[PDB]
């Protein structure tokens, strides 16, 4: 048996920002109940993508944490580098707290490397009093008359829609991937296809808005984003459904009471379906002393339903129901929007990610940011990322047809 005192240590990347449970609370509760396993969590202080690169550095250097935060796309590229640890006796025990897609992305080859945390369904948030105004009373289905009513507010000096070139490796995959995905292994060889009838569709309802002048062309993660909501020129836009706070708190307050979540729209050849933008798993990597403990804290912690939900996530838990706060129904002109994340995920294609994934993403980013000033055009984004997944396959060493 081990010792009196266990010490895991856990790095998150969550918001942690005003207003939520912050996480280091969140584990207080736990620490004052487990003296027998104290745990320590630190939020990564950097840019989302590149914390798997700062875990590959402290596994190899055996400063590793216990546990970390991986996204579902990051989880066969981590699986490959040999980061993880093998954890399946233990996921088993706690399998039936956990819905069995998001517990099936934890998974490589039947054994579990970890346990599931939320799920990121991409949906449409709106200013429902400004879409009046304007004269739009239906949010159009068709992407042609979506294309229209962007044209009809671009004239007003509003914006229905945002091009997010820092996020079309996780925004525009997931629009894309919604009707379809890019990668399959066949026997002794992946198949990559990122040029789908999705793509095409996708690549041709940004590449119209685009040359109308009809979204906002400003980086997700930039202060111009922000300005854009506050200033009250971004009306609608897609998002990932753990953007909610994060989107509340870029704004100010502008248009608090006004704001609703919708569906996608057949916008981007999705017929009816959405698709993944981030949703992440927490993994136990590699040279973990204490695999079972780690995983004891992470049932527990993942189960933190409120908690969980006060930091925007949709959570993989179904030990109880998530529910909207009263902050977020207010903002969102008291609609129950957790209702509409629920539908969203269940309308969430299958998306296999490649091990590589990450430069894949990082390419699309930067063939996505040629766009906005028309020296690129969308549908290379595509092409390039084709390019990029055929080759970053390859430099793993794994074969392609
Ligand atoms: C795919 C990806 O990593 N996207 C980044 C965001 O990550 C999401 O974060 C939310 C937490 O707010 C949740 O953990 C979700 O599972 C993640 O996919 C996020 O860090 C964002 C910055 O707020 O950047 C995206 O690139
Ligand atoms: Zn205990
Ligand atoms: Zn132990």
């Amino acid at each position: 048996d081990d010792g009196g005192v266990v010490n895991i240590t856990y790095m998150h990347r969550l918001p942690d920002s005003e207003g939520m449970t912050l996480v280091n609370d969140i584990v207080a509760k736990w620490n004052k109940q487990h003296p027998d396993i104290q745990v320590k969590a630190t939020k990564f202080d950097g840019k989302a993508s590149d914390m798997i690169k700062k875990l590959e550095t402290d596994v190899k250097s055996g400063e590793a944490p216990d546990l970390a935060q991986v996204g579902y796309a990051e989880l066969p590229e981590v699986f490959t580098k040999g980061l993880l640890q093998d954890v399946t006796q233990y996921a088993e025990q706690y399998k039936n707290d956990f819905a069995s897609g998001p517990y099936s992305l934890v998974q490589v080859g039947g054994k579990a490397y970890g346990l599931p945390q939320d799920t990121g369904p991409l949906v449409y948030f709106y200013n429902k009093a400004e879409f009046e105004k304007l004269g739009i009373t239906e949010i159009p289905q068709t992407a042609d008359e979506f294309i229209a009513a962007a044209k009809t507010a671009a004239a007003a000096g509003k914006y229905i829609m945002s091009y997010q070139p820092d996020e079309a490796g996780n925004m525009i995959s997931g629009l894309a991937g919604a009707s379809g995905g890019w990668y399959k292994v066949k026997g002794d060889s992946w198949v990559v296809n990122t040029e789908t009838d999705g793509s095409k569709a996708t690549a041709d309802f940004y590449q119209q808005l685009l040359d109308a002048k009809a979204a906002t062309t400003n980086p997700r993660w930039d202060p111009s984003f922000d300005a854009s909501i506050k200033d009250g020129s971004l009306i609608g836009t897609v998002a990932a459904a753990w953007e909610a706070p994060l989107f509340m708190t870029s704004s100010g307050g502008t248009g608090s009471g006004e704001w609703q979540v919708a569906q996608l729209g057949d916008w981007f050849g999705n017929a009816g379906k959405t698709g993944p933008d981030g949703g992440s798993a927490v993994a136990v990597l590699k040279n973990s002393k204490h695999p079972k403990e780690a995983m004891e804290f992470l049932d527990w912690f993942n189960t933190q339903v409120p908690d969980l939900v006060s930091q925007g996530l949709v959570p993989a838990a179904t030990t109880e129901d998530a529910e909207t706060p009263s902050e977020w129904s207010t903002f969102f002109g008291g609609q129950d929007i957790m209702k509409e994340f629920k539908t969203a995920n269940n309308n969430m294609g299958d998306f296999t990610y490649m091990p590589g994934f990450s430069a894949v993403a990082a390419k699309m980013n930067e063939t996505a940011a040629k766009a906005t000033d028309g020296s690129g055009k969308v549908a290379d984004i595509f092409s390039d990322a084709q390019t990029t997944s055929v080759d970053t396959l390859k430099n793993f060493g794994l074969s392609v047809s």
